[PDB]
């Protein structure tokens, strides 16, 4: 099964300058928690954006270039992507937009970190249309100490 799992900020805002305009410590255990045990696949400048794969995972990127690594398999296009993870019950997608575009038709349910702030952004979460999603799991934590913002964990499942 396909599923994206991102942090959204208002009016959909995932990035600025290959970076997040945030730092929310309790979104990234959320993160970690979804993704553990789970492949995951992101588009070249994120994976660049890290630098290093996360611990434990089949970690998947996809490129028209050669792999200029070897620590992560390299894909060029989504269906031997899916291939390119065999035999699994869930597949995660952590990036970015045009990867979220190109897999939401594919996705059967989406990881959403809901962050209420509003900052500068050039790369969006696909507009995903309302009709097609339902909320399974809403979770509200206002801000604190350690985030910055508050924030709202929904899990969504097609129809
Ligand atoms: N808030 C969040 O949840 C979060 C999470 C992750 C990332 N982000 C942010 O979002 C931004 C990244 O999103 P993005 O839309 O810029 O890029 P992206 O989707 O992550 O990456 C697209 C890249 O992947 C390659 N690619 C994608 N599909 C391909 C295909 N079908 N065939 C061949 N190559 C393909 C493209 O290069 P080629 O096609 O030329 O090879 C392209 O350069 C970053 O700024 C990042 O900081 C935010
Ligand atoms: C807020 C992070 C985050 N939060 C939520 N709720 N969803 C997400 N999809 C992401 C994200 C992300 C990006 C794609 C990412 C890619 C990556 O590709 C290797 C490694 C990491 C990462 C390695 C280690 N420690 C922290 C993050 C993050």
């Amino acid at each position: 099964m396909i599923s994206l799992i991102a942090a959204l900020a208002v009016d959909r805002v995932i990035g600025m300058e290959n970076a997040m305009p945030w730092n929310l410590p309790a979104d990234l255990a959320w993160f970690k928690r979804n993704t553990l045990n789970k492949p995951v696949v992101m588009g070249r400048l994120t994976w660049e954006s890290i630098g290093r794969p996360l611990p434990g995972r089949k970690n998947i990127v996809i490129s028209s270039k050669p792999g200029s690594d070897d620590r992560v398999q390299w894909v060029s296009s989504v269906e031997e992507a899916i291939a390119a993870c065999g035999d699994v019950e869930e597949i995660m997608v952590i990036g970015g937009g045009r990867v979220y575009e190109q897999f939401l038709p594919k996705a059967q349910k989406l990881y959403l970190t809901h962050i209420d702030a509003e900052v500068e952004g050039d790369t969006h979460f696909p507009d995903y249309d309302p009709d097609e999603w339902e909320s399974v799991f809403s979770e509200f934590h206002d801000a604190d100490a350690q985030n910055s913002h508050s924030y709202c964990f929904e899990i969504l499942e097609r129809r």
